[PDB]
């Protein structure tokens, strides 16, 4: 296995993914913030306290109460000033003529704000086709949704196994995965899991836990995506922290 | 096979379908317009001169480049005017605890003026789970996507089943699908069915199309849901009422 800072130079590695893989090294975080709040002023807060701890901000664009598109240029703001990427969780999941509108346009602009968006791969290979058309051109990338955390997924079997040939033959674009698991072979592909939390447990709309220990360290993902685990502490920071330092161990411990 | 306006009347019929199938049947329209457009004026403007013509109005509320909720009290006034349903095509698609907060929060506030969202099954039940805590309580109804139009569609098979058992099992707020053919044999359960145009072929990104006498008269759908077939045309009026017109016949022939 090669380190993230060995996975950034891979001759095939998108570079979204390198830029990625060399900050996760350089400050050892492989954590995802899901910052998964309905003010502004709290999740540039979040953004710039727990900045240097997070290889990567998760946003809900469409929760955020006070949305416009300069709290976006502040979040890039802090993104650039701390080193960490922007994920739009959007989850297109249409026909790729609609996609690529939904991407670009309306009044949140994703396409010019977030680096890495996603997609479910149920509707076909359409839905990266126009997604691409706009990502390519501002140097995004994308990641598909291979498995999901919820009770009841669907994302199981010959699914994830569509993810993943989907994901490899648009390699000029996908860079990784939303998964519980290492779901590809190929180190040039981020694997990004959410469901995350130190104590076991789900909520009561069908979200499941899992640890960084677990999905790092035995199922061989990447990076942990965490929402309510830091959102809802007190102290976010030291939240955040306890995360990191799990992630990071649990990389290490699995790299050897 | 009972007439729409009998199927209004079906005892554990949704009031959400009820209204629809019997403005369907006063109106003689099985039509919704997909008003994939960026302007708010031509979105209001198609909604005034096509109203008539159509029971429903699809909308992509996030490819509207002047969104503001005012344009969408513009069209509430037009839909009770002229007696079409609104319906939101968002595809919810998340985990519950997320899907509530995209339905009833953020700029678009999609759940105070939609009649009707649609959600993929793929996360599992969750997702209805959560939108139906902020529909229920606002009266509103949900589309299940059993069946999708595009090339490299994953909804076959046990997916499709599993859509149809997910929304028999939360009727209190699902009210049919989005699907290609008829996929429940309860006449509860209404059936709408996109890439739908007079000609044959596709487009570029993975649409396919089949003609409204395919889909109503032999797949046994209700609806059918155009976009491009209509909004492109020079005569958008002529255009719906061709649409309708087909569509009208293709369910009476079937009712026989
Ligand atoms: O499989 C998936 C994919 C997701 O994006 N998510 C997202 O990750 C976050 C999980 O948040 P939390 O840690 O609070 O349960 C949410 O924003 C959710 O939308 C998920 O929980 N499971
Ligand atoms: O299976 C599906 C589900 C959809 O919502 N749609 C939607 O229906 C519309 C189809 O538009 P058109 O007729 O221009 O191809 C689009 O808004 C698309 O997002 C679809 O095409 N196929
Ligand atoms: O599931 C378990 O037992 C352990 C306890 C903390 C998280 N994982
Ligand atoms: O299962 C629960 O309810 C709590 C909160 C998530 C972790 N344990
Ligand atoms: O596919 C076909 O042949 C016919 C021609 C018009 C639409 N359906
Ligand atoms: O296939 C095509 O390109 C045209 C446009 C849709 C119907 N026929």
């Amino acid at each position: 296995e090669l380190s993230f800072g060995a996975r950034a130079e891979l001759p095939r590695i998108h570079p979204v993914a390198s830029k990625l893989l060399r900050l996760m090294q350089k400050k050892e975080t492989n954590l995802c913030l899901s910052a998964d709040v309905s003010l502004a002023r709290e999740l540039l807060q979040l953004a710039d306290a727990l900045g240097p701890s997070i290889c990567m901000l998760k946003t809900h664009v469409d929760i955020l109460n006070d949305f416009t598109l300069d709290v976006m240029k502040e979040l890039i703001t802090l993104a650039k000033c701390h080193e960490f990427l922007i994920f739009e969780d959007r989850k297109f999941a249409d026909i790729g003529n609609t996609v690529k509108k939904q991407y670009e346009g309306g009044i949140f602009k994703i396409a010019s704000w977030a680096d890495l968006v996603n997609a479910h791969v149920v509707p076909g290979s359409g839905v990266v086709k126009g997604l691409q058309e706009v990502g390519l051109p501002l140097h995004r990338g994308c990641l598909l949704i291979a498995e999901m955390s919820s009770t009841g997924s669907l994302a199981t079997g010959d699914y994830t196994r569509a993810a993943v040939r989907m994901a490899e033959e648009h390699s000029e674009f996908v860079v990784g995965f939303i998964s519980g698991s290492r779901v590809s072979m190929k180190p040039e592909f981020l694997h990004l899991t959410p469901g995350v939390q130190l104590e076991a447990g789900g909520d009561n709309l069908g979200q499941q836990y899992n640890s960084p220990q677990e999905v790092i360290g035995k199922r061989g993902s990447d990076i942990i995506i965490v929402g309510r685990g830091i959102i809802s502490a007190a102290d976010r920071l030291e939240a955040a922290e306890m995360y990191r330092k799990a992630a990071w161990e649990a990389y290490l411990s699995r790299l050897g």
